[PDB]
């Protein structure tokens, strides 16, 4: 048979003014001769109807893949509303409810430190810039790098890791031409998280 | 019905002289009235019999959980031998083969930089020490921290992240009493990876 998966809004969507955060009910594994599902959504059990079943797109496993999407208020998600996606299907002898909400636990304000490349790393053509972002709850957050109010292309962020004190940390690495870090050039780590002021801070980092 | 999961040896096991690296065939979801499985193992298809079905231990889902374990040569794994765990079960109308070997691709020697805590982090009681370990392949690796030839207890390592250039990176964070980092005290990041010399390097980091 099948199995149902539920996914939460994106950090940036819920912590930014004019975005469109949404929850995404992914039904995977559907049998051809019975490929019709049926979604009924609920916010805190209260049945809401901003549904959006995006018609049934195809796959490889000789099976199938139906998906709904429910737009939702940012302050809704942040205030811990529960979002029950109720799948009703013919081929199943029972629906498959799957609830999910924000993570409860006390929010925690991330500390952000930016870290210059190790003296040794100069021997290369491109150098690494490190953003440490520790001690935060819940795990949802969003990191980004820029310079001159312009995004940077070459950075990659580790996913959050459960720290020893039940909070999270993570690093985001930025890579640049060694020439740039030298000169004087200034670069910024931007973090977006619940527990932050205006949900947003930004630490710079450069050369002395 | 069920589903089968296969897991590879641990990094340290295969890159260290006298360890006992093993592959672990985890059969999850077993029916009570038909809870008997059968494993037949193969190294590169050649059937080997260092099997080890650890009798069937229990669970919660009103289902079931049978497991085998096959010891194996370190240089075997590192040389890309393929390890087919063949599950034969009654309740299934077909076995469930699941192959897995080392990751193919050209091994790549990790660069290791250690990073002191950001000037601002001194306002706290405990300080963070960073190990950057980048540009390596395959993803298997093992990090560890110590001081005075003694392990440290408070560190946590991110899992490897796919970098832009098809290699991996990761950081390992070590936490210490601010008092220690000060003094003069020296700390070491220890890395164990295929592409390394003797499969092992270790960079130190301290105060000037
Ligand atoms: C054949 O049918 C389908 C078709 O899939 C096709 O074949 C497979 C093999 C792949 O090659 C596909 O590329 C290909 O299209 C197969 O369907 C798959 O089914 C498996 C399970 O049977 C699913 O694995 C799950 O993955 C989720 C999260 O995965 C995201 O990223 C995956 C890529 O790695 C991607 O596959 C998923 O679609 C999903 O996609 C994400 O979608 C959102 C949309 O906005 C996006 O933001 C993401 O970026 C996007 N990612 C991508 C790349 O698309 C994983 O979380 C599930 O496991 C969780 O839950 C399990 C318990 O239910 C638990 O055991 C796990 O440990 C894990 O637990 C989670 O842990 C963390 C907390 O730290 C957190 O993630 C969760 O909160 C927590 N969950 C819970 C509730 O505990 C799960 O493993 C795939 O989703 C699915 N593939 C696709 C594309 O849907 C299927 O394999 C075949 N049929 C079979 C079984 O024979
Ligand atoms: C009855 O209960 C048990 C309890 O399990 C869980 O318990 C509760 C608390 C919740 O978390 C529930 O989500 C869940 O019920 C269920 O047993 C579970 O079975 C599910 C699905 O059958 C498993 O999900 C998979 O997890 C594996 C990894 O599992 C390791 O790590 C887990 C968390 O980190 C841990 O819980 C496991 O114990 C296990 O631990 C490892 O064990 C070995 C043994 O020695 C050890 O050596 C390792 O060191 C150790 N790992 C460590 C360090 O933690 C994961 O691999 C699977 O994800 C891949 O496959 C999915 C297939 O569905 C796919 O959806 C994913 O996207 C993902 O994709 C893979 O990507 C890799 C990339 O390299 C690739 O190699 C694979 O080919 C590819 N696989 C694909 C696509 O198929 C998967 O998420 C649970 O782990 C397992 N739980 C336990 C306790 O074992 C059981 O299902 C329940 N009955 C039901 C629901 O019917």
């Amino acid at each position: 048979g099948p199995s149902v998966f539920l996914f939460p809004p994106k950090p940036k969507d819920t912590l930014m003014i004019s975005r469109t955060p949404e929850v995404t009910c992914v039904v995977v594994d559907v049998s051809h001769e019975d490929p019709e599902v049926k979604f009924n959504w609920y916010v805190d059990g209260v049945e809401v109807h901003n549904a959006k079943t995006k018609p049934r797109e195809e796959q490889y496993n000789s099976t199938y893949r139906v998906v709904s999407v429910l737009t939702v208020l940012a302050q809704d998600w942040l205030n811990g509303k529960e979002y029950k996606c109720k799948v009703s299907n013919k081929a199943l002898p029972a629906p498959i409810e799957k609830t999910i909400s924000k993570a409860k636990g006390q929010p925690r304000e991330p500390q952000v430190y930016t870290l210059p490349p190790s003296r040794d790393e100069l021997t290369k053509n491109q150098v690494s810039l490190t953003c440490l972002v520790k001690g935060f709850y819940p795990s949802d957050i969003a990191v980004e790098w820029e310079s001159n109010g312009q995004p940077e292309n070459n950075y990659k962020t580790t996913p959050p890791v459960l720290d020893s004190d039940g909070s999270f940390f993570l690093y985001s690495k930025l890579t640049v031409d060694k020439s740039r870090w030298q000169q004087g050039n200034v670069f910024s780590c931007s973090v977006m998280h619940e527990a932050l002021h205006n949900h947003y801070t930004q630490k710079s980092l450069s050369l002395s």
